[PDB]
């Protein structure tokens, strides 16, 4: 019987893929605690886990556009000082939380840190309370450039412990199907993808044309309307997975919708390459078409694109007519679907965290 | 990988404790469905967890004051027809969702049915397909006079399938700790008490006075102001877990407030007996002033009150006072968490599911 702080980002992308193996423990009678921004309280809670806020509302441009100094920061072109400057972004996201997140690990007093693998508050937090902590990858492939850059930005306060990089998770979780890949435990990738009022109707009912799903996630919307106009041109039934605030014809639907729960409905999908995203429509084994547009999910598009999995389109409309005569994409989508199925399920994971 | 489609009830009390079973299974890489009324969305929603409506907003009263001919029924004095009385409103209840459930059964196609001792949908649904069925229990004592009845009441729709009592489930759960009770796995209740914005900032800091949790469920809310006022004057700092719409001195907080997340800031509970809100108290070793309001609990009021666990009071103010003085309470309700938390977990028992 332990407690485990789970501790997340500031966006829906860095929570959810957590919510599986948060469950998974509480399933095996431990005691759960997510622990994030404010504003991801309603996501975690919506999860059916407790919560308690670390900082008040946030989301990383904040933190990525500024340094230590209070400077303002630009994006390199070059990708990978980019990868650099992303990495300092999660670096300095530790500031905003580790003191709300430490007094919070001094009176709940967990025995184990469960987190993702740019959430360095997570390493932090348990480095300072002497405690084992859990990595695990939310991603296809994580950049360690990201993440070193993230460690020397925080060498101030790994030095304030007398440290000079986070002490090794007591286990390395990693995502990504063997057949895709170039001290870590592979886990099958259970998607949670958000809360919604229901299943939609139209999910459980015959389909008698091809379905399409369109979704940018939950930080590129802030393209989407044109996609959705002409799409259904090109021999398609489209719903639009996107906020209800942002949220017409041969569109079936538009609003929100966790992608698991219509991902049976669907024949491919068109996407920002979302972390989560990518993941979920490879875990039900559906065809891609994937528009990377932040740069840390540049590798995983490379990974899908390689795999024949679906189309990497750094004309997207030609990407989906592509899949929609040739069968090969939906052949890998399945394939890595079944590989996925063959890796340890969080519940499996559980066990060895228990046992180790 | 299965799929696994769960039936509960029209509240909350019969959906809650389905939760941690359904995550469970969910963590072990299958596919889960919960089919309930539609005013038990936002519960199942809520808790993380796929929706689908098998009949509109619904609640136990409508179906136990009135019998398939379509007149009023009144409640028997005496306890044993009285518990007959209530098994056919749990029978008539699946009048109303067995269609909208088969007919999403018929779709979804599942593996297995998920659901509680007296959702007799679930049974009703797995025979119809020819599919196994779990039963598990959500109550400390669940008499079998209110599920023969029941039974019975269904005799018309059983005959439909040539049948007479439905095929025996593929495991009967059960979770009343061994040193209590008077085919059959026993598993470890992990409580789930439903969704909150955030656990109480007042859990994690220090309790300088015994803090008592005053909550009557959902249901019988609709005493419990009399109860706020004088309990504190016998020397307790007192929070009232109820409905935020339902919702003082010498009270910390009212509203809704998932007990899990509020137990281990409390000393002492007073409370309706309600199934959930015992066993979560219970699982915690918080000692408990049970009042039975509702028939079906009396039983599980009656093995904690002859555990010495807690007081039950078919003078309120009388069996608290005797708690804070008389230090057996809290000894039994620590024994007893102790003894379930030796039970096997909810995470356990999906293996011995996918085992046989
Ligand atoms: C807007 C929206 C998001 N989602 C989910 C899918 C993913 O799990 C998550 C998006 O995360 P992700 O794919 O990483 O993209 P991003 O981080 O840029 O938001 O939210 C839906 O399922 N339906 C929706 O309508
Ligand atoms: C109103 C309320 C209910 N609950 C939970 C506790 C139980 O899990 C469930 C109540 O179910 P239960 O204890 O069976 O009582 P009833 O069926 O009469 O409603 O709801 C809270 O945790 N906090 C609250 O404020």
């Amino acid at each position: 019987h332990m407690r485990i702080l789970v501790i997340a980002g500031c966006s829906e992308g860095f929570v959810m893929p957590l919510v599986p193996l948060s469950w998974a423990l509480r399933a095996a009678g431990h005691e759960v605690l997510v622990a994030a921004s404010e504003n991801m309280g309603p996501t975690v809670t919506g999860a059916g886990l407790p919560f308690a806020p670390t900082c008040p509302s946030l989301d990383m441009p904040e933190v990525l556009s500024w340094d230590r100094e209070g400077n303002r920061t630009t994006m390199p072109r070059e990708e990978k000082p980019l990868l650099e400057h992303i990495g300092r972004g999660y670096g300095r996201l530790v500031l905003r939380m580790r003191d709300e997140a430490l007094a919070l690990a001094e009176r709940w007093k967990p025995d184990l840190v469960l987190t993702e693998t740019y959430s360095l508050t997570g390493p932090l937090v348990a480095a300072t309370l002497g405690i084992p902590w859990i990595e695990q990858s939310i991603r296809l492939a994580s950049p360690e450039l990201i993440k070193s850059a993230g460690v020397g930005e925080l060498a101030p306060e790994l030095a304030e412990l007398g440290l000079t990089d986070f002490p090794d998770p007591l286990l390395s979780i990693d995502v990504c199907p063997p057949s895709m890949e170039a001290g870590t435990t592979k886990m099958r990738y259970v998607p949670y993808n958000g809360r919604n009022d229901q299943v939609p109707s139209w999910v459980f009912e015959e389909r008698k044309q091809p379905r399409l799903c369109l979704t940018f996630g939950t930080r590129v919307p802030l393209l989407l309307q044109a996609l959705s106009q002409e799409l259904p041109k090109l021999g398609f039934e489209v719903v639009v997975a996107v906020s209800d605030k942002l949220a017409p014809e041969g569109v079936l639907a538009a609003g929100q919708f966790p992608l698991s729960a219509i991902m049976p409905a669907c024949d491919v999908v068109v996407h920002h390459g979302g972390h989560g995203t990518t993941l979920t429509c490879l875990s039900e084994g559906v065809p891609q078409v994937s528009v990377p547009v932040i740069a840390e999910v540049w590798d995983s598009a490379r990974l899908l694109h390689a795999a024949g999995a679906g189309v990497e389109v750094p004309s997207v409309l030609a990407a989906c007519a592509r899949i929609r005569d040739d069968s090969s994409y939906v052949g890998n989508a399945r394939r890595l679907a079944a590989e996925m199925a063959t890796l340890p399920t969080p519940a499996d994971i559980v066990r060895l965290i228990e046992q180790a």
